[PDB]
């Protein structure tokens, strides 16, 4: 039926600033929140403020040295850390900014708090739009991400759940999550992403995991221009077969919005309804679900996408006409919730999508039963 | 009248799936012997098919799957347990002696038939050892290992812009539908039992994708359909398909597991009700490849396909079976035609009309 | 195993002839990525070509023409309108950015391969960016600007008294036949479509001049030739040529515009049928330089030259294509091999034998 949803938000998150010209804008999390307050979605969910996750929590995955660096580095001492910055890949895509460590603590705190709540069966669904930072690695930042809140939340779920399914609909390959779990069968990672001379460079469909994890990493490589009909025709079949073969008892869905049409950095052509169909599909399996944010660089569309996906999580129909809100002028010139696709060419032919699907289905046959 | 080429290899009846397995290639040899005894050989050209090569099979199936089919043997299965799981071979699709050659003969007949139609050397080609519609690019399924129908249609597509595939086996022809699901050059039309039944696919809503949207047609049925209910949906559907799609060749899979008293099927058709489909298709005067399919009550398979060959040849044959090498199998009546059972028809009139009207709406979406 | 070295520059795919122009250097990059993903890099030496210098190019081409190619740019075309006319650049051989560098890289691979063959460092050298057989001493023609084949053959003739050139592009190899038409130190053998077709040369009766009389061989064909027909004349012609001429090196231009389905060509060869020519030439165990050539359905050019690279390596590769950077270009079937079309073969069996007999009469006139 309808589920209990817990939602995490820190009202300070929107003030963190990556720097002039940097495309990652934590302000999109505050726009999302303001928009769903204005639709009245707060009546229907429990809103919690995340704690600041500690270094003890983050070193359940990341190295002590890397977490100590992240605690220590500031724009005023950068000059003393030129060597460490290189080692940990901080200082260009992943800049040093004021309050960097606190931003990581809040992003991480909502994901891990949501995993706790799920483990305690206090909620069916937990939402943390500030999370989803899937590129961070054990000892290095990558792709605007510093601490892998998803890996930490999955580790928390693995205390109570034998098998956890991770699904990643960000336009980029979820490489930090896949690498963390690449040799285990206790997390199956499934990433749909643009592949071919695109960041981060990994996620070929021939990357299937290794050792006990062989067959428990699933990658669906796509080309530019994918649209709702192409996506919707492979996502429900793949996720259904994964559910059937792997039988997870919890699910983590990264809902990166850089896969929408009109994204400043992404090259796909999904609408908000197309993207949100993935949430609807995953919800039908009725498993404990942690939904997380991710990329997304055209901020008016990020706010629309994550507002509508919160409404889907709540089984709540919201009108297309946007309510007035603090960021109303960002949504012009139409002031509607739903977006139109562009006329960009879809380089993903229907035969290509069916062929890749058939190749992954072969691999899913190799799971035990 | 019309010319009929017919394919049969005298070895096909010797392949054996294993003790207890319901698929019996010997039904093909029974069929052939009954038809020879009716004198239907005087009226058609009978050819022994060449064995399809492994290379011909890889026009559709994956190389690793075909190499596996060529390599696996009852005595070596312990070296191939991972590949058996990958390719779904070993249970319902067992490893048996000569498996690969059985696939070469069944495929050979279908492909040879398609070549004869492309060359305009015949009007109709018949391969009762064909019709193995469940096989997939890289997996066996439902007693089928190599999809001879797909390979024959790929061959027709060299010479025909649009090919229509019609499937009256009781099961959804899923391997054929999947092969062509994103093209408009092949329209697949399957009538089948649907609902907690193998293979699980063939929903009314599965209508194709991409350029193939509206070019896959499924008529899902419940248990107990009879000659009258089936014939009142088959003719109008196929007539409207012929009208809207205008194919230049037709492939008809005539799986006989939709007959009353089938060991595995739950339909209530007679031989006449099943063969009415062949008659309807012939009225459109298009190049036609007729293939076999399922059928597990082997005496009724031999009657069905004998009667359908006679329909192909426009020959009325007597209800009294001629003497033949299998005569005792047809006792105690020794008649060609069978009676339906008293099983209940669970397809209500409302149900049938609702499905037919949806399919007509889908057919109106064609250009 | 015979050793194979293969030339490829990663920038070659970025040269662009302009919107709507059928020649697409990107096909070279597609071919490269397919054979990487088949694993064939493990079996061969892969080199980056040098940029051939003006000094190298003027071993054949006029100084004036090379100086013009090294000067001409989209931004200065206005000032070179008379030279564009003189050198035939600006229409079917357009000016584009990097033109000269593209010529340098295509030529660099063929001349470098010939050097490797002369030094007995390899048995076969492959440059799929080469084969630009229409360029003339002082003019561009037919999308070709620098005749890398003529330059490679001049390098071979430093070490080899007699070099055989074989051209299976659908077009007559006119720039190469012209360069060598009055010498017996190169025999040129071209199979091509002839009759109101580019470049208009290559009649059966063009057999060379002077000391080169009888050292040019032309087999003119009509539309629709297929694998069966082509392979029945290629092997006996080449075998007789090898017997009578006894070359010590061979250059084989493998233009893929002779394939079925080519955007500009009218033949009906499959990848197997085209690649059989490579297998035949290899049976003579002579140093061999294999070069590219035309080909305008770029998915089938990548298939052809990938399979011919495998044939050079004595490697069978599966029909199922591996995943690769351009995998969507190979739908709908995603197989390596292609089917022929239903086009009529206008080359009758008597036509092929009669022309074969006429050529065999000329070959008997050799010492
Ligand atoms: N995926 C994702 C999820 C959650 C938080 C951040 C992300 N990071 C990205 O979206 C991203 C976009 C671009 C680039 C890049 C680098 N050089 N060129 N492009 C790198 C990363
Ligand atoms: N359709 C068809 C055509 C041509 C050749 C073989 C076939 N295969 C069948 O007839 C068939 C019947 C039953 C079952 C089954 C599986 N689990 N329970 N029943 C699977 C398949
Ligand atoms: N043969 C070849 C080899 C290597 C590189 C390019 C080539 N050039 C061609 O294939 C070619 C095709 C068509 C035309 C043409 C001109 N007017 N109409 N058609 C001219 C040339
Ligand atoms: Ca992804
Ligand atoms: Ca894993
Ligand atoms: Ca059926
Ligand atoms: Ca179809
Ligand atoms: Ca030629
Ligand atoms: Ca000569
Ligand atoms: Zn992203
Ligand atoms: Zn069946
Ligand atoms: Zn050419």
């Amino acid at each position: 039926g309808k589920k209990k949803v817990c939602y995490y938000y820190d009202g300070d998150i929107g003030n963190y600033y990556y720097g002039q010209g940097h495309p990652m804008k934590p302000h999109r999390i505050r726009m999302t929140h303001n928009l769903l307050l204005n639709y009245g979605l707060y009546r229907k969910m429990e809103i919690y403020r995340p704690h600041k996750a500690t270094a003890e929590e983050m070193t359940k995955y990341h190295s002590d040295e890397y977490i100590k660096f992240l605690r220590s580095i500031r724009p005023d001492n950068m000059s003393e850390y030129s060597k460490q910055m290189q080692r940990f890949n901080v200082g260009e895509d992943c800049p040093v900014f004021d309050g960097l460590f606190e931003f990581c603590q809040l992003s991480t705190g909502g994901s891990v708090a949501g995993a706790v709540k799920l483990n305690r069966q206090q909620t069916d669904m937990a939402v943390n739009w500030a999370g989803g930072l899937h590129h961070a690695k054990k000892s290095e930042a990558s792709g605007f991400c510093y601490v892998n809140d998803i890996v930490l939340a999955i580790l928390e779920l693995l205390k109570y759940h034998q098998r956890v399914l991770y699904i990643d609909i960000d336009i980029h390959h979820g490489d930090g999550v896949e690498e963390a779990f690449y040799t285990t069968d206790r997390v199956m990672t499934v990433s749909f992403h643009k592949y071919g001379e695109y960041f981060p460079g990994t996620g070929d469909l021939r990357d299937i995991g290794a050792g006990k994890g062989k067959y428990y990493a699933v990658n669906f490589p796509m080309r530019d221009g994918i649209d709702d009909e192409s996506y919707g025709q492979i996502f429900k079949p793949i996720i259904s077969k994964v559910m059937e073969m792997y039988q997870p008892s919890a699910v983590v869905l990264q809902c990166g919005a850089d896969s929408l049409s009109g994204d400043r950095l992404g090259c796909f052509n999904l609408t908000v309804k197309g993207h949100a169909k993935c949430v609807e599909v995953v919800k039908t399996f009725n498993l404990p679900l942690l939904m997380l944010g991710g990329g997304g660089y055209t901020i008016r569309n990020v706010a629309r996408c994550w507002t509508y996906e919160t409404a889907v999580a709540l089984d709540c129909e919201i009108p297309n006409e946007l309510p007035y809100n603090d960021y109303f002028e960002y949504f012009g010139p139409d002031f509607k919730l739903h977006i139109s696709p562009s006329n960009m060419t879809n380089q993903n032919t229907p035969e290509y999508m069916e062929k890749i699907k058939q190749r992954l289905f072969e691999n899913l046959r190799m799971l035990p039963h």
